[PDB]
């Protein structure tokens, strides 16, 4: 049995996506999640929705409690976590409105805890060095890619997301630099969300929505980002609604088992 | 009416530059500024001088209260902020003693608050994502460039400053790496000073003074830096004294208005 | 007279290396070192062994008290510090099991104090900007290289170590990126250990042991790393045992004097 956690990003966290909704505030050893968990279903699949920045978008990327958010979803029984994230495009072929099923990331954050194993919680003892060669769940990404195709949506099958600390946008020198490093899209929230999900043994995948071209001719601004999201939000919603039932009808025993082992054996006990 | 804030860097924070001086210690919601504000004038233009590292250079780059410094200057009514900064040259053509009117930056700092919108002060509510495509005020930079020319000074019209956390200087591997990234000069103080100034809607420009060649044949050292500054400090002083009156005689209504809007609309309210 | 401090890394901190051992717990102005200092000798040379992650490997790289460790060794009278460190290879020619006598580093850490001069301890007053052009002691590295040759060990005479924050391993995008930056090996502990040693005027050198190929065909994992170390640990032990007596029989007056001056003159007093 699967349970899909859904973390909604900027202008992409609509609760109306789930049926039979029930609000549930929880606490974790790492503090409170961004907002209440929204329990519900898409067809016959159990889901748990969570607004990354709070339902009123009051939490900046740097201060999102990534540990609490992932912990709460795991505790609720989530086997999978599919998220949405607005991002800047660093490639001409990735136009605003396009969806990018990212498969890699480049960390540029500097003040964020990236592990549950900080030796402050008995629930997570030891030193954990989680592998990051393949940060995102390939099976889920495959379904997302095929579903986007079935929906006729402009979608990119791979992409490297560079995550900056923020809250400021990048300078032009940084923008051009990230391009040389191989980054394809840019945001402020992928890391450490994807890292903690890995440590928790959860299949994590991300629906990245290009909302601008950053500044590498109209430079990025908050208004430009919100406008693009307003015009394209429906795509991510349709993708999630169509993808989730497919996930709930496939086999994951071996996939989840492997993630469990990788996470477990990454821990160095005293 | 304009009011020019001046932040003086290493060996480039001489109070004698202003006439009719009055010392004024202030406090801000983010703590105390590096030192007392020095109120004064250059010709008929009101200025406010502040020593970035304290008048006795007792504050390391990592611990400079950038938020308090910019906040205090804004509160005092500064419309512009022109600063001086010693830096290492990462380009053969930028010789020690040369002035570089930087137009871009590459952030390498890791433990510095870069925004006033940290949700801890009612005076700055919400999440602010300030644009950084053009970090420095083009109009002020233009006057600085033309003034340096009128003064016959070796001056570079553009440059990318990479700001490292410090207090240690860079290794040779890092030095060579920054060159490949497109950095032209290197220091430990541009970021987040320029970022916070932007959020405050202030026209910010920086007079960068090359004091060494870092280590990419004599490698950089504190003594080498202080010596070069001692020999070239007069240039930055003359540039400021000559530039400021010109700024006070030009039009800024539209320029300041645009910066005000950009800063304002960058904030996401609940 | 010399005294060699030895910091042992993952699976490379065996106390049996020293004769006439005596355990000594100490405290420093920056807190307690990772574990008790192990006083002893190799032939007629005084040594002080310290397990970087604690004798039971309970301290993650991000939380190792680098300041306390280096301070304790200096206080004990160490003139030299030779360490061992497991690392990932970013170059085809550097095979697991190979030793790399690194000469440069690229910092990718973000939450680590890198200086003793944080203005919180009277023992270290002022602002210190220590040079990092040559982070490692060339004389010690030379002896290590010649000794490895005499021992018939596969050893690389130079190498750039990129130190990531961790505890997570790098993504593939980051791995490939570090290669383009010029990094040859990768770990989570070189920085700021080498930086603080420099500020303390200690001759620091590092015996890096490649334990994997990171993920740029079997990707890195904790088990793979521990296995390689188990099979190759003896090499580092033999290298240390053979190198140290040679260090104790050579001249260091001028070398230590120069490091003393560089460290001293890097400090800016009020
Ligand atoms: C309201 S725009 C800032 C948010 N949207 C994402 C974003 C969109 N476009 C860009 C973002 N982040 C960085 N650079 C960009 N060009 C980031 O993750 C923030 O949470
Ligand atoms: C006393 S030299 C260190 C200061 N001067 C600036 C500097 C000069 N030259 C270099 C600096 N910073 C980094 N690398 C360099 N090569 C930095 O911003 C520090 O505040
Ligand atoms: C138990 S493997 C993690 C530790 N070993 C070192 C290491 C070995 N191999 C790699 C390490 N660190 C980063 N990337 C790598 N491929 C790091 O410094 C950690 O202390």
């Amino acid at each position: 049995a699967v349970k899909i956690g859904i973390i909604g990003g900027t202008g992409l966290d609509d609760p109306e996506i789930l049926e039979g909704r029930t609000e549930k505030y929880v606490d974790t050893p790492f503090g409170k999640p961004s907002d209440a968990l929204i329990l519900g279903k898409i067809k016959n699949v159990d889901c748990v929705l969570l607004a990354r920045h709070g339902r009123q978008h009051t939490i900046m990327p740097s201060k999102v409690n990534y540990q609490a958010n992932i912990w709460a979803l795991k505790e609720e029984g989530c086997t999978h976590v599919i998220v949405t994230t607005a991002c800047g495009s660093l490639r001409e072929e990735i136009q605003p409105g396009d969806i990018v099923i990212i498969d890699q990331f480049i960390d540029r954050t500097t003040m964020r805890p990236q592990s549950f194993y900080d030796g402050s919680h008995s629930c997570a003892r030891g030193v954990c060095h989680i592998p990051m060669a393949e940060p995102f769940c390939p099976k889920t990404r495959e379904v997302l890619i095929e579903t986007a195709k079935k929906l006729g949506l402009r979608c990119h099958s791979k992409g490297t997301m560079v995550t900056i600390e923020g809250p400021r946008f990048s300078s032009r020198a940084e923008s051009f630099m990230f391009r040389t490093w191989g980054a394809d899209v840019i945001n402020m929230t992928t890391v450490p969300e994807v890292v903690l999900a890995k440590e928790a043994g959860i299949c994590y995948a991300s629906i990245a929505m290009a909302t601008d071209y950053d500044c590498w001719e109209e430079a990025v601004s908050v208004d430009r980002v919100l406008k693009t999201l307003k015009e394209n939000a429906n795509k991510a919603k349709s993708l999630l609604l169509t993808t989730i039932p497919q996930i709930g009808s496939t086999e994951w025993s071996e996939t989840l088992h492997n993630l469990k082992n990788m996470a477990q054996f990454s821990v160095l006990l005293p």
